[PDB]
């Protein structure tokens, strides 16, 4: 899988 | 949302 | 196109 960054609060490494 | 790096070359930070 | 940050494991910029 890839690392979004999205607002999880701040905008963050996600794994997607 | 989740920020995406795209070209148009340029980088640009597309707010999805 | 876009670049996402993808395991590949090492995490590799792959462009979409």
């Amino acid at each position: 899988a890839c690392v979004f960054f999205c607002e999880d609060a701040a905008i963050i490494g996600l794994a997607v």
